[PDB]
């Protein structure tokens, strides 16, 4: 482990190096920029600062120690030393949950409003997270869980002084943002798909010809039946996915109610033949339900967002669900399952939200829909074509910065992912756990989250074009002198 012992030194020696350049470059970048001046990107100026404190005091301490392979400086280098790279740690995660809360309502506030997110209070929640960070690691001098480890030679954080403070450290600093962010850049991928997979120029009204209630008597008359509430139903037929059983259990509890002679039902769909069966039944047994097993083209699907009166989507399980919003496009107003993509586009103003898997409910929602009169239904298909109209609104936009911002999270979780791991089995036994763990593991787990600090700015340049073209420019500034002929 001779070669090791300078090998861990060039690893300190680079991320010194980089980190006091490249996050000098990162601060400078944002105020030279007009692009990058945005107020959304002062936590970026938080975290690099976070990222510089390490290599200007800790860093520069722990590369000597491992030359001396020991502490020649006090305990106050020591303990200062430690709660400075809390500080650094801590801070540096909050602030990376803070980006991902703030790109989500970015996207959020972009669908519901002409105007772009100003991010006013961006100040105020930087001040509240360092006020946090502070708050978690200021504990740790008086507890006296501070102290030099010689594998690492370095004043840390020990693992196996409290266990109670390190599980606490692991859940509530890393557990904790980890789930908060994760979530965050998940509803932000489902909407940038949903962008994706609308199509305006298809799904349009303007492909349809006449009104919509000639329209809808037009497709009742040519399905055997007359006028009345139209619902609709468009989905593959099984147990537990798509959710038809439910819609098919909730039909024979409306079939006794005397509001049931004003309804009219087309379901459309294939899978299992029990359901398709119980359909076909229902059918006999009443003529206001027509039954659809073939596949129907994309065209007369239009024709039939555009010409029924609602669209049940009682789906157990619905990630996306782009069938709701092209019903939207219709004016078709969509009684849907509370699902995670579904809870996203229909809004309380223009859809039904009903709990997934309760035909006893779904009746109740479908005797709800039939309880409006023309005068009600018209500003609903209105809030409907305007609520899919915002979602095609955001095609042109440039999403390549929620994806630097997601790999700076992405590289962060792997770096710190060894050490609250090693951090959650020492605090099982820490007398047990200290020789149970391997050297190199223990030594790789700490190096990674140190060489994470110098990371950030290399990201910034290889995947955001304004960043690199900032760097150019700077760089060039000062290498370059002003001369007269
Ligand atoms: C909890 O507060 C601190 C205070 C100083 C630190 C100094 C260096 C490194 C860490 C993280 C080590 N914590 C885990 C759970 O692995 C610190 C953490």
């Amino acid at each position: 482990p001779s070669w090791l012992a300078s090998a861990l030194a060039c690893v300190l020696i680079f991320t010194i190096v980089v980190d006091i350049l490249g996050n000098l470059l990162v601060i400078l970048s944002v105020y030279r920029n007009k692009k990058l001046r945005n107020a959304g990107n002062i936590f970026v100026v938080s975290l690099a600062v976070a990222n510089l404190v390490v290599a200007i005091y800790p860093y520069p301490l722990v590369l000597m120690s491992i030359f001396n392979n020991g502490w020649n400086f006090g305990y106050l280098h020591c303990q200062v030393s430690a709660f400075l790279m809390g500080l650094s740690v801590i801070g540096s995660i909050w602030n990376i949950t803070g980006i991902a809360i703030d790109r989500y309502l970015y996207i959020c506030h972009s669908l519901k409003y002409d105007k772009l997110y100003s991010s006013k209070n961006s100040l105020c929640y930087v001040l509240l997270i360092w006020l946090l960070t502070l708050a978690a690691v200021l504990p740790n001098l008086r507890a006296g869980t501070l102290q030099y480890d010689p594998r690492i030679y370095s004043c840390t954080f020990a693992q196996s002084v409290s266990s109670a403070y390190t599980i606490a450290v692991v859940v509530f600093h890393f557990l904790v943002p980890m789930i908060i962010v994760i979530f965050c850049y998940l509803r932000i991928w489902i909407l940038v798909l949903q962008v994706r997979g609308i199509d305006c120029s298809f799904w349009n009204e303007s492909y349809l010809t006449g009104s919509r209630d000639e329209r809808k008597k037009s497709l009742l008359s040519k399905f055997g039946m007359d006028e009345g509430v139209t619902f609709m139903f468009i989905g593959r037929f099984d147990r537990g996915q798509k959710g038809v059983d439910v819609l098919l259990k909730a039909i024979e509890i409306l079939s006794s109610k005397k509001e049931f002679q004003e309804m009219r039902f087309i379901i459309i769909g294939k899978g299992d033949p029990e359901l398709e069966g119980w359909a076909r039944s229902l059918e006999e047994k009443h003529g206001n339900v027509k039954v659809i097993t073939e596949m129907l083209s994309r065209e007369f699907v239009r024709e039939l967002y555009g010409s029924v009166d609602f669209v049940i989507i009682p789906s157990y399980f619905e990630p996306f669900g782009l069938v709701a919003l092209e019903a939207m496009c219709l004016g078709a107003i969509p009684i849907a399952s509370a699902v995670g993509g579904l809870r996203d586009i229909i809004t309380n103003e223009t859809g039904i939200l009903v709990k997934a898997g309760d035909p006893g409910e779904l009746a109740n929602a479908i005797l709800k829909a039939l309880e409006l009169s023309r005068s009600d239904l018209s500003k609903f298909r209105e809030n409907c074509k305007k609520r899919a109209m915002s979602f095609s609104k955001l095609k042109p936009q440039d999403f390549r910065n929620f994806v630097t911002m997601f790999v700076v999270f992405v590289l962060f979780a792997i770096c710190f992912a060894p050490l609250n791991f090693i951090g959650l089995a020492v605090a099982s036994d820490p007398a047990s756990m200290v020789p149970r763990i391997p050297e190199w593991l223990f030594v790789a787990s700490y190096y990674m989250a140190y060489f994470n600090s110098c990371l950030n700015p290399i990201i910034y340049g290889l995947l955001d074009q304004n960043f690199r073209k900032e760097y150019r420019r700077i760089i060039v500034s000062l290498c370059t002198a002003r001369v007269f002929f």
